């Protein structure tokens, strides 16, 4: 009918108002003294709903901030506009977050961040929480005679009570080579049955109440009045400021299963009916979608793990393994951060790099970018004199979203090290076993020339990644089996912060039926009384992340589902709202109120 009510030469933005819109509003004052261009952050009430009702008639922001989900439906309705950004824009952030950002292939959003639940912990209650909801009833009477509750968390909205829900089965629409099925909805299934009626029994036996909103869980946790909490990155900067003792862990399991979470993909949509679409353009792109940007934002209210990779590299500290082709060596390059305790307190950094290159002329796959996420513990045997380290280690591939065949057992391990540390020669010799179906690694160490001159966890990563588990929609990134029998080189170097460096040279390759890395070390440039050669890391692995927090998030995520954004998704919302909320409060059995949910998303 008429033209855009939408004023020209300046951005309205709305954001929720659990995100740090002060922050991002820091951002708007930046490019307004820039460039003139006047930048308003509002935080309206149900904004997700007044948003498609303001947009139809042509006015509303030119930018809007909200999760994934909603936005497929505003693209449908032609609320949204195609964004533009080049190959070297879209190269800038993780290609699985503008996968969340597609509607009918066409971006439709800029990804900002990646958000998941996780639980969140008074660390004076509870010092070690629950990996189990199945715990947490036992857990409640215990804390209740010393007046505190186990856990309080929103039941007024589904996206929080959806993790326990989905753990055994349930899920919101079926998704089938290409697309979801509208009509094949999992929240009244056998799964979906089970979480709710677990939440239902909480509130039955008086470990919950239906009451509980999102005010009441956070004031109850920030007070020390409840030992946990369920919520997002958001929520982080408040708790801080409470000075409650906190963690952030990974979700409890329900019948054995990860919950999971609905993964959020933050993102900025720009306004269909903006007339100013080029200058939305460069504030998302070359102003918030920046270092500085999101950190502004992010020291307001934690924006969890973000969608750009130079800041998520500086707030995750390059946690896992992360894998690229090196095309010209027909082969991979690699690098990550190890983070070791030192014994009275701190972290000892060591940066690793790393390239893999082919013995044989043969054939192998060159990977997409990807990582390996590893989990390693430290132990002694006690018959073992001579100085030693035994190793249970686990190794899976993620990132994403006939060598092979020499691995589907149980193979032997050799590993063979001769090292030079500041002129100080020794040798390790290790075996186990290798069992990559489970990306599982078994292995013992001994030092064959006497005392080991370095702390036993600086040689973990040095002394066969051939061993990782990837996954069946991963197996053609699996450069290291590719290579098998006849195998790889890999070299590293690993700077010690303030202090020496390794440089290592290892061939891993097939001797008969034994897989065997051979390897050599030089280190130079070490600290006599440092925390090397001085010997003052702790024994173990724990390897920390830089920020456990995101770590947990990212965790959370990986066990859990992206949110579809199809325009069904309102009905879904609507619908599992109202049966949780009916549940809880004794409207209806679990059942029923399924059911009815069922019923009217398929509608
Ligand atoms: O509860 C339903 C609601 O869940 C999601 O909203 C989340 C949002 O993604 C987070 O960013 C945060 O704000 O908490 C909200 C839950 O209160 C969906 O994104 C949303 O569309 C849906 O209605």
């Amino acid at each position: 009918r008429w033209g855009s009510k939408i004023e020209e030469g300046k951005l309205v933005i709305w954001i929720n108002g659990d995100k740090g819109y002060n922050g991002l509003a820091e951002v708007g004052k930046k490019f307004e003294k820039d460039t003139g261009i006047k930048v308003t952050v509002e935080h309206p009430d149900k904004l997700e709903e007044k948003f498609p009702q303001v947009a139809a008639t042509g006015d509303g922001p030119d930018i809007i901030f909200w999760a994934h989900d909603r936005f497929g439906g505003y693209a449908q309705s032609g609320l949204l506009a195609e964004i533009t950004p080049d190959k070297a824009f879209q190269d800038k952030l993780y290609p699985f977050t503008w996968d969340a950002v597609r509607y009918n292939g066409k971006l439709i959003a800029y990804p900002i961040a990646v958000e998941a639940l996780s639980l969140i912990y008074n660390k004076d209650l509870l010092p070690n929480p629950p990996k189990t909801w199945e715990e947490i009833p036992a857990l409640d009477k215990e804390l209740k005679a010393k007046g505190k509750s186990a856990l309080m968390f929103n039941l007024q909205e589904p996206y929080f009570t959806w993790p326990l829900i989905a753990a055994d089965g349930g899920y919101a629409f079926k998704y089938e080579n290409g697309k979801y099925d509208i009509k094949d909805v999992g929240v009244d299934n056998a799964g979906a049955k089970a979480g709710l009626t677990f939440l239902v029994d909480l509130i039955k036996n008086k470990h919950m109440n239906a009451d509980t909103d999102y005010s009441i869980a956070e004031a109850a946790f920030n007070k020390g009045e409840t030992a946990m909490t369920i919520n997002g990155p958001w929520a982080w900067s408040n708790i801080d400021t409470s000075k409650v003792n906190y963690g952030v862990t990974v979700l409890p399991t329900f019948k054995g299963q990860p919950s999971k979470p609905f993964v959020g993909v933050l993102s900025a949509g720009i306004n269909a009916a903006s007339p100013n679409k080029e200058l939305a353009k460069e504030f998302l792109e070359n102003y918030l979608l920046t270092d500085e940007g999101l950190e502004a934002v992010n020291k307001d209210k934690p924006l969890g793990a973000v969608a750009l990779k130079s800041y998520e590299e500086e707030l995750g500290g390059s946690h896992n393994v992360y894998i690229m082709a090196d095309k010209q060596r027909n082969g991979i390059k690699a690098n990550f951060k190890i983070r070791h305790n030192i014994e009275d307190g701190g972290v000892q950094l060591a940066y690793h790099y790393q390239q893999n290159t082919p013995i044989g002329d043969g054939p192998v796959l060159l990977p997409d970018n990807h990582y390996l996420s590893t989990q390693s513990k430290l132990s002694k045997d006690p018959n073992e004199k001579r100085d030693h380290m035994v190793l249970l280690e686990f190794v899976t591939a993620a990132g994403i979203t006939k060598g092979e065949e020499l691995f589907t057992g149980v193979v032997p391990i050799l590993v063979e090290l001769d090292g030079d540390v500041n002129g100080h020669k020794f040798s390790v010799s290790g075996e186990g076993e290798g069992d990559a179906t489970y990306g599982k690694l078994t292995l013992k160490f001994i030092c064959t020339t006497g005392k080991l001159p370095v702390p036993w966890p600086t040689l973990v990563t040095t002394l066969v990644q051939c061993f990782s588990r990837y996954p069946d929609h991963m197996k053609q990134h699996d450069f290291f089996k590719s290579a098998m029998p006849e195998g790889y080189i890999q070299e590293r170097t690993i700077f010690f912060k303030d202090d020496g460096n390794y440089k290592t040279r290892a061939e891993v390759k097939f001797e008969g039926d034994t897989l065997v890395n051979r390897i050599e070390l030089k280190g130079i440039d070490f600290k006599e009384d440092g925390n090397i050669l001085g010997h003052k890391l702790e024994y173990n692995f724990n390897n920390p992340a830089k920020d456990p927090r995101i770590a947990a998030t990212m965790e959370n995520a990986q066990k859990g589902e992206i949110m579809p954004n199809i325009p069904q998704m309102s009905a879904f919302w609507y619908a599992v709202r109202t049966a949780v909320i009916n549940a809880a409060s004794g409207r209806q059995t679990v059942d029923e109120d399924l059911k009815d949910a069922q019923t009217r998303i398929t509608k």
